[PDB]
């Protein structure tokens, strides 16, 4: 699996066990992702922080 990094023109290959890509962002500014990469479990979205997870190449 491949996922994009903070600057989406750059990407990486996930290590074993991380079969999800993710994009994190502050709920009030959803067009500015503050973090991106590979993860194993999709983090729990809270009141102020939202996470979008997906499982296909450079989907985040
Ligand atoms: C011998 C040397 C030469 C080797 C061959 C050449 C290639 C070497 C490649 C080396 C690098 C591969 C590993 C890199 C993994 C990282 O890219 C990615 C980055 O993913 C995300 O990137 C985002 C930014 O774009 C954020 O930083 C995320 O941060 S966070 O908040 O989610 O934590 C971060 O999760 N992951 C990490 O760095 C994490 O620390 C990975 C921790 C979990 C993987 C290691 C433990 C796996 C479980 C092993 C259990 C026992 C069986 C192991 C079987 C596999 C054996 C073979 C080795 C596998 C090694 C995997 C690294
Ligand atoms: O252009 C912004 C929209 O691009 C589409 C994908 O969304 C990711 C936006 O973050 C891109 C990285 O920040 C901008 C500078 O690079
Ligand atoms: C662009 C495709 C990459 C495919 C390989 C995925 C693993 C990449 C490992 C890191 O890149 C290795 C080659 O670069 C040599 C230096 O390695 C250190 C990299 O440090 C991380 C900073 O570079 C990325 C900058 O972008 C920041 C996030 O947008
Ligand atoms: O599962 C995730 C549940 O998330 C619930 C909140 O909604 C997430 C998506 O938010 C999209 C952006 O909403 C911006 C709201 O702020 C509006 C300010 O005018
Ligand atoms: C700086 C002023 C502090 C005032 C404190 C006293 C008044 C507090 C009133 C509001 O209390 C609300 C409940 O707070 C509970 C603890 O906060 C947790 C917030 O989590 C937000 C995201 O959770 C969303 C639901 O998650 C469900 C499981 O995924």
């Amino acid at each position: 699996l491949k996922c994009n990094k903070l600057v989406p023109l750059f990407y990486k290959t996930c290590p074993a066990g991380k079969n999800l890509c993710y994009k994190m962002f502050m709920v009030a500014t959803p067009k500015v992702p503050v973090k991106r990469g590979c993860i194993d479990v999709c983090p729990k979205s809270s009141l102020l922080v939202k996470y979008v997870c997906c499982n296909t190449d450079r989907c985040n």
